[PDB]
């Protein structure tokens, strides 16, 4: 039985999800946040697996969602977000790696910006560089959410890559030397879609390895560090 | 319970995948390509959501699985399956659009090679042009089986973007102007992955939406096209 | 009567300045900030006539100096800020251009990350895109000190251009597109020195023209802007 | 006396090309190809010794003519071909280095598409990547040729340099690790400008010299690798 | 009968060139040059009709080839004749376009540094902006001969570029805001080898055809310009 | 007290420049010019300390000014220059390091070209290759007014910068293996804009610092290279 698709990837009615979203690249990992952090929840996308939920967190609407891997796909995924279903503010929660020497793996790290080996930016302006920038507000809301709770946190700037599998020598000392704490692949496509549609964005992850050293999270050390940073981000929404 | 992950990104176990597999950005769709022309088959992959599965068609041994959408996503699945499942050749079975005047929505498009705005290419080939080019046996495979079957094919370059919404002015006219027949998102990432590997890709899509006029495959034409273009991609596995 | 000189560019001795700068494109602003608000001044740098001073403000050691205009002029006078005077914290206070529609002339903007047009990031980062990104305790602690002071601020993105006289067809209406908030020359230069330095830098900027409409503040206005922007910024260097 | 010039480059009437042209390098190879396997053969262009002959083998027409060194150079001649000329489908036969270890001194390439350190395509596709693609029925026709001769042949990526003479560190690494079969200086131009005017190309080349082992055809043995490819080549234009 | 080849493209023995070389794209000129201006002259080269020529002019050893058309193909043989043969000193002698509103039909151009949209210079130099210059004797020494013949001259920058047949919209507009008085196509590769053996070149053009207004020498008007051309860089040689 | 600006940068009435102006970097050493050198001098600007001069030398207007560091920073003065003030004629007089082995610390060197790392002049010409390029009469008054001093000179390529404290590995190498006699920070800005006005510049440079000896020049020699390098360009002036 056809239902009519408000966008070509997203089964959601207009109207389905609430003004801020949180976003996770695994789509289980999106009905983990919301079968164990909302209430009045409901899912709102099953199109290509990528699971999305509407709900409430301590009253207040908030819908959850994944986003795939790489900059390609959090760019539909959030265009569409932003664009169709009128949202104002997507929090990326995420997993990372780090090469530098004073991040150690189950940190949390706030983004307040990201880099990129993509072209995406420098098509957006002009072939210039753009930087990825987080809003402020809401970087300033995750700080706080996790000083409320006592969480240590790590702040600074991501490098979001198109190629896990980096073959590309001399990357990892140039993130080292000028302090990149985060590797990722996704926030730097997320930010400045935001920008576009006059919203906002940020991002939040766990260091789950050490990429110079393997050091590498167990699945109960990534389990108590998501438990830590998806109550920053649940608690930082309550502010935005 | 945890399980062993040989990747980071696939619950398969070494061995879990033929030497020829199909991919498609959808999960749901590998499901769909699994339970109507695969025998003995079995899930092999649920991480993400992104379903694989391994069986015959006619006999032979085949697997099938989704990519998720853009590069970086293919690129992540393709290396795993190369490198750690030992992979000999990917056939990505795909939907595009066209701006070509002479490429019609149904029609079946087996790339040849494709462009794309990424760079990761040029990444692999010290900055400069690095075409990403099917294999001329599975290129082959796809026309003759095509031609068995009796169903028309369009035969050329594809393009790939990293981005779904476009804003990019003149792209449209250029493409149409050197007769690049699909525009999809994948397929530029998977053929320099399969060289380095010494393995073989290619691609085949149907054409589910115009660019320029807006005609649009109804579910009744997309499913009739699907159709086509799978039997043709299954009866090539045969000779591949 | 010949001087040992520290730095081609410089005649400060090694300590001569405080760990926190305030550094402007005029030099003969930097001496209108160093008369009026700093306390136990002396004049550190007479060299190219680009003045430099060392003092207290509210007690806590501050210096001032110029910076010249463009990226590579503020990369000499930082990078031996940060290198041989081991400042920790720099932070920029300029003047600055506007194309957003919803800031106006006299408004102050707190900068989180800053685009260029220049070359020296990619330079930095294998040739791939590198925000230049404010540090965050710098950012708030400028935030906060205008919310002490009831000053209204803009936070956001500014652009680095290298050319003051811009041709550039469609520069503005990509940033105003992307919400950049302030035009101005050096920023972009800045903050990545004070990454390889595993030091801290920020900007605020006063908008005395509007790139679209042509308002521009009179002497009377940039006066009274100065001395907002001004005050901000030092009772932020009492957090930093 | 002076002759009117149908183009700056060609002294040839318009209509005195075959709608099939092979193409060489060195127009002296030219020559030697219509000496020895055209019939009704007549020089149709001597303009900057290019030496340029239409005829027919086995009663088709066909034309050859040299295309001299380089990218630009074939740019000249292919494009008035195709434009001013009319021709349909141009093969180039040639020459090339390999560095494949798989690849020996004295095989037959049969190339899919080119790479290139050329500008000349980039700029035809908005500065993204624009594979140089053979037309597959050409490709098909070159193989099934072969095939039938019993002439075994590679088939596969050439590289088109505008350096003859090399100091690049690392490409003949890349070009190995990726399969590019074989180096040239011209095809990545050639397929681009067949696509503009809606037309088709191809090439074959031989393999002379070993990059890396500095193996190198003798006269005789360039002679009999000759014979071999253009055989292949002149059997394939009649079934084009 | 097989003669040994001191390089790939040039059938003369080492020492068969004179320290000063003219040359021109068309062999065909080269000849007429070698035939009408010099004495004790030999045929040197026939490789692929690239003829070469030395003899003396007024006593002087000089000798005269052609180039070929493009940057990779005067490339191969001046790198050839700088290296193998241990020529110090090339001028091309060439006809070119012109754009310049202030440049007319029949002008003779001294070049003094040639752009390109070529990537070969900016390989050679770090990917940075390398200006291919002729050296200073050389254009003083055409300069000079021109002014002792009377025969005005147009002196400044030409532009080298891989397409002679352009689409490129707003190239015409930048080269005459900027006065670029000579469009061609060789220079531009000419001067950085030069540069890279510790060698001297020049060029001097006459201008065929105006791009905007299509006007266009006549043969005879060709020849004119030709012997006032390449008397002045015959008179040049022998300072040099 | 209010004075009108005819240049956000300058405070000069129009008319206050002669047509030919000497920059140098240093605003200090623009007064030493004056100071030593003009008569009928009297101080054009004080803003931002960028003391400019308009004098007499030998009877003939001059005007002498500091530009700043680096590019952007030359460019807003020259801009000015030409566009508002009317100039005809600019030279540089500057001091620069050197690599090239037989260029000495206090060898006086006048640029024919300057290559770059700045992006500003691919702005100007659509991405490609613009050769930054002396005015040949400039050069020549120069070299001819050297020889008539009896001061030794080298002619040839400058490379300007924008980053004084480099970090890039290999640069050294490709500058010596080209054959540029200056490293320096701002020509290559200067020549561009000269040519947008219809206009004319050149440069020269004492060699102050050996880039791989360390080899420098104590104040006095540095005193007897600017006596020499200033005679020179003064006495150049005499003839433009």
């Amino acid at each position: 039985h056809h239902h009519h698709m408000a966008t070509p990837h997203n089964s959601a009615k207009v109207g389905d999800f609430a003004e801020t979203v949180l976003m996770c690249g695994d789509p289980l990992r999106a009905k983990l946040i919301a079968d164990n952090y909302l209430e009045n929840a409901k899912q709102v996308n099953s199109v290509r697996g990528m699971l999305g939920f509407t709900g409430t967190y301590k009253g207040k609407p908030l819908s959850v969602m994944g986003h795939g891997m790489g900059i390609p796909s959090i760019s539909i995924y959030a265009e569409e977000l932003y664009n169709v279903y009128k949202v104002k503010t997507i929090i990326r929660v995420g997993t990372c790696g780090t090469v530098d020497p004073n991040v150690h793996v189950r940190d949390v790290c706030i983004v307040t910006a990201s880099g990129t080996d993509s072209n995406v930016n420098r098509m957006r302006l002009l072939g210039h560089d753009f930087p990825a920038t987080a809003n402020f507000e809401v970087v300033s809301a995750l700080v706080e959410s996790a000083k409320a709770l006592n969480i240590p946190t790590q702040v600074g700037k991501a490098y979001s890559t198109d190629i896990f599998y980096s073959k590309e020598q001399g990357l990892n000392e140039a993130l080292a030397q000028y302090h990149f704490i985060a590797v990722e692949m996704e926030s730097a496509g997320l930010f400045p879609i935001a920008d576009y549609y006059g919203a906002r964005a940020g991002c939040i992850c766990t260091v789950s390895d050490h990429i110079i050293t393997h050091e590498s999270a167990t699945p109960e050390e990534r389990q108590t560090s998501f438990q830590n940073m998806i109550k920053i981000a649940l608690e930082a929404t309550l502010k935005l």
